């Protein structure tokens, strides 16, 4: 099991270190354009080995020839639509020149548009190119609820599809606590509130840090996707995948529930949304084709 | 179990997160003097509870009142040494910062155990101790563990074996103050002098001496934090779960190794009450003198403040 | 955190071991009336610490004095019915053992939280609670988690997903006492009725009702213990780590579900203080009826004792 | 990663479970001779997955066809005691090889050294892929005995034990440390002598207690230790029973010595510097074990 992470910023590195800590890889390589930073973080991590009790092999780098034969490749190269578009494009063309068939996990922004670009340049079966966005929105929504009711977050489930911001589409009917729907525990408008906080969730953290962006929750989400693929668990998680018929949408990427195994997207789950929700989902997938 | 971590830079945050992720505390506070930074890192850290499977209450703040009744406090504020900065120039900022933090938290926690990670370690560990007013068994600094880490990973790269089967004995402090005892560095209870060439051992020892500098060389700005943060937690764990680990740490001595009253890194048994036992191993002359040497020099700076 | 486990058969040992290897206690006692077995097994578990990486005091004995001041006490005495046994015979032998043990444990531990795992469940959890003297929030029984566990494992064999993405709601008690709620059983928040035909669902439901017997069919001369022991611990963890998990357990009611003073299995919030909240879910009349009815069955058996 | 355990007694059962709980496998198979037992314990473990939080495919069985293409195979079957168990190992082996091309094999019988030998020959595999567990167990007991003596974590105690069990055990005092410190600088020679004695009779101590059976918690954790190294390719260094072709002056025999475990098994054997006293004893050990 060998994994490559592109981008040595807070997201890429936090992801890398978590992967070695849980022993979900034998080899790992942190890579970036700028000389210095990656080689640094990788060594520190490796030196953490005798304490964490893990024997992974970490190494930062600036040379793509090290990414050769990677089973999994995560792209965090993101900063605007023009800027990130050319970046993902170039990152992908390169990784493909050294790895035959990897599972790519996009993490840029706008997330869907960027996952679309990667896939087209990868020349890979769409069952190997995914985007991380559902697990994050769901993690925040789950945390606000736990604050509202005071229960372990392990016993909560939140349903979120679509994209981010005004393109996000949460499904109240499938958000429960120990199986119990949320609409039987909290008032409707009190819920409309927890929802709005989730849409602007990423811009709230940014408001504090003054500089940069959140990275603890976003990086852990990516590792849940990795853990399922590596251990072949068959978890069911919301991700940005390519549709072709489902939900009345064809030829474009959107966030919907899916089963994840050692082969990637091993099954898409199509669920019953009501009028207002399904409408939005189809409305979100549209702006994407408008810029792709 | 309530735990406070002072300072929201890469070293503190990473230490706070890992503590939460390991379920070693029920409540955790992240405090710094800056405005939104501790608030943001704290929230994003909590929003990870779902994925990580932990229920620790996490709060980032600017108000020391939030640390009331903490069982353990960890100081990281300060910073190593900004490039192009004077050695005495840093012995001023940090010493002034460490005695101010300690001052403020004793206003809310009466008998915590404190762990210092402010540089230079051996000196600052002494400053926090006196300002606190606690018995010496309740104040320790983190330093031996991290050097034993890097040193153990170099022996691994050379022999190609598991880092879990290598024990590295490292006394003293950093720089030329470090006292790596090779006669007690093993692989499956076998002295590395029986395996490696004396020529290579010396080179491994020298890399350990400048280990922190190596990282900073590549990062250009700021310093290492993954290995340090994890070395601090290994100590936290032995306390929280009363393991009685025999680990190398900075503690005040009272006669052993010929030294008295000064803070030196040596083998100690760590438990719920702190420093529960100190071991005096049979160092050969050369090492003993080197330790008594870097010890007296420490006394100096404590006498220039 | 001291913990005691009464009974050293297969369910007791397996739980004692899993608490150590998971590092949930510092001290751990394994009690059992016969001289020899509790000794050899405890020692064998202790000699496992070098390999499991845990430092927990473990020991087995034949004297209740070694349980002094336990915070959590777990009873596994009172083996389930035997082949040629009547419900009358078992209810007699077991209530006689369950109250003689409780008497002894309260003669050394003043305020422990007790977790009952004897047969029949709901009745023995009531017997222990009246001999104890503790508030009802500190005496609970294990059953709902084991049943919901088997149910989830069954739904997974069907849809081929992670046992971790399935919620299984199960109230009442074992056998025909069991009241599995389908409306609130899901996969990623999706009710299984939206993903499975009525015929299959009903089969999974009935495999759960006789689950334990299914394990005795293969074993031939004994009952299950791996799954049962782990369900026990799941609960121990919520208490010790103050997680506040929502799980179905055997607790005393006083109004909700129109039930009063009787021990029933329902959804309860678990913390460091035992039972901190009981939920009243919007069940459908048919299931609500099965519950109230099955409860009076407990009230009947309790008086004949 | 697919593993197979043979024997559903306390040892192999506990063993299969620990592997499942550690997520060290995708498919596990518990096979035994009698019907019922292996299918019951196996289903029990599987129904634990929703709580232990794993998704390992476990299954009990009585038909060797389910063990096809196993990476690791753990033989833990064992009850003229010598010829008794020797025949059981031969049988088990032949069948396994009938369904798996190239697997790593771990023997857990008695006598261990001889049993691992019998398994190797019938195996027809490179001696590098057939090994026996014993050293790691005696060391875990020694390590715990000392910790009880000093009151220190067991994670900081290292123990050196070569050879076989009982009168064939060879403890190397000079390599038994505590955070690097030899134990001869911490404890009296009389105290050490008793700690060594108690270890020589370590298994008979648990047996005289239980009065019906034998240890299995420590024995099973030891085996999983070896499995993890191979699976995760850590390169751990542990004392296991291997076939020697010269080292320590012993030839064509299986005896316990430090080795390095990787994905391909025995990736290196270490010939440590024993003292004229113990060396002579290790030679007389492999003498009867020959």
């Amino acid at each position: 099991m060998k994994i490559t992470v592109i981008g040595a910023g807070n997201v890429g590195a936090t992801t890398a270190f978590r992967i070695a800590d849980k022993k979900l890889a034998r080899e790992l390589v942190l890579l970036d354009v700028v000389e210095g930073i990656p080689q640094g973080k990788g060594l520190d991590m490796y030196e953490t080995g005798p304490v964490g009790l893990f024997d992974t092999k970490i190494t930062g780098s600036n040379d793509y020839a090290d990414t050769a034969d990677s089973d999994i490749v995560i792209i965090t190269a993101g900063l605007l639509l023009m800027k990130n578009a050319g970046i993902v494009k170039e990152v992908t063309d390169n990784i493909m020149k050294h790895s035959k068939n990897p599972i790519i996990i996009v993490v840029s922004n706008p997330l869907d548009i960027m996952t679309h670009v990667a896939w087209v340049r990868s020349g890979l079966p769409k069952e190997r190119v995914i985007g991380m966005a559902g697990v994050l929105d769901a993690a925040r929504f789950r945390s606000f609820i736990a604050m509202e009711l005071g229960v372990s977050m392990q016993d909560i489930n939140a349903c979120v599809l679509g994209g981010h911001g005004d393109a996000m589409v949460p499904v109240v009917k499938y958000t429960t606590v120990a199986g119990i729907p949320i609409s039987d525990l909290l008032p409707a408008e009190t819920i409309d509130k927890l929802v709005e906080r989730t849409r602007n969730g990423g811009a709230e953290i940014v408001e504090h840090l003054k500089q940069g962006s959140a990275f603890y929750a976003p990086a852990s989400s990516v590792v849940e996707m990795v853990e399922s693929i590596v251990l072949d668990r068959k978890r069911v998680l919301p991700c940005a995948v390519g549709l072709e018929g489902q939900y009345g949408i064809d030829k474009t990427f959107v966030g919907v529930p899916v089963k994840l195994g050692r082969n990637g997207v091993e099954q898409i789950y199509e669920i019953n949304l009501d009028q207002a929700d399904l409408d939005l989902l189809q409305k979100s997938a549209k702006i994407v084709d408008e810029n792709c």
